[PDB]
């Protein structure tokens, strides 16, 4: 740790979480293993207030360039911080410890599906206002996120949705051992993402939230979805789910990039049809 350069230290010191300001319980994990290395762990802040975190660990860094470019994803990460977004707490230099909020409910995909709760029309619009307004500070930053879906946003003990599967949270799905149904077309095709395609994914999205969890396409082959959306199919309108919402979801389809709309007028739309309940 000493091989670092001052000045890149320097500039992570307001990222950098200090060791006897974190408690993590190595013995806890979070979701099952599902999540990988993620454990339970404590935050002390400036004032003595103790929080409850998700603490990552990252053993795929080892080298001081490694070192180095994860301390300036912190920097960068720690610039995004919104209501509807996962904000960073900081990091922590064993491996490099990435230090997120504590995510009560999970990830909003296993929510809706859970049969136990019981989220009404309204709450699933709801959360759909909640991902739009995410996205809009995110596409206002020039972020794309490239991989939009329910599974990738986490839900709080206060039920508000963050945006998370972006920056140190990437890669929160990958498991030790011993996503083209969300993608535009554009990109399926030329392997380029830009926001317009993120809100091609958000239309995916807001299907999933409407049909409480429902997997897009059951019947056709990841191969098959380029030649399916060519032929001018798309998912059909979820039983409740409101005329206005579903002619915004298809709007999110259109196959001309530029006649989607935008996350601004995507958050616009949906607040008007989510104020009507
Ligand atoms: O059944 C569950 N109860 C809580 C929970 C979580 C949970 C809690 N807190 C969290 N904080 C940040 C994340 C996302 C994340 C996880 C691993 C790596 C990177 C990002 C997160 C996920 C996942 N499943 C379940």
């Amino acid at each position: 740790l000493s091989a670092l350069n001052p000045e890149l230290v320097q500039a992570v010191q307001h990222v950098v979480i200090g060791p006897s300001s974190l408690i993590v319980h190595f013995n806890e994990v979070i979701g099952r293993g599902h999540f990988g290395c993620v454990y339970h762990g404590t935050l002390l802040d400036n004032d003595g207030k103790k929080i409850h975190c998700a603490v990552k660990s990252l053993n795929r860094i080892t080298d001081i360039g490694e070192v180095s470019q994860f301390l300036t994803e912190g920097i960068i990460m720690k610039d995004f911080s919104h209501p509807n977004v996962l904000s960073l707490l900081g990091i922590c230099l064993g491996s490099p410890l990435v230090v997120l909020p504590y995510m009560k409910h999970g990830d909003l995909r296993n929510f809706i599906r859970n049969e136990t709760h019981n989220p009404t029309v309204k709450d699933l619009i709801g959360f759909g206002l909640q991902v739009a307004k995410g996205m809009k500070y995110l596409a206002s930053k020039k972020f794309v996120h490239r991989d939009l879906a329910a599974r990738n946003c986490m839900l709080d003990e206060k039920f508000t949705v963050k945006v998370a599967d972006f920056g140190l949270a990437r890669d929160m799905y990958d498991k030790e051992y011993y996503p083209v149904k969300w993608m535009a077309l554009e990109s399926l095709q030329t392997q380029k993402f830009t926001t317009k395609s993120d809100v091609w994914s958000f239309g995916v999205l807001l299907w999933e939230l409407m049909t409480r969890g429902a997997p897009p396409y059951p019947d056709v082959n990841t191969f098959d979805i380029t030649v399916y959306l060519l032929q001018g199919r798309r998912l059909l309108q979820p039983e409740y789910c409101p005329d206005p919402l579903y002619e915004v979801m298809l709007k999110c389809w259109h196959p001309k990039a530029e006649m989607r709309p935008s996350f601004s007028e995507l958050v616009s739309r949906i607040s008007a049809i989510f104020s009507t309940f």
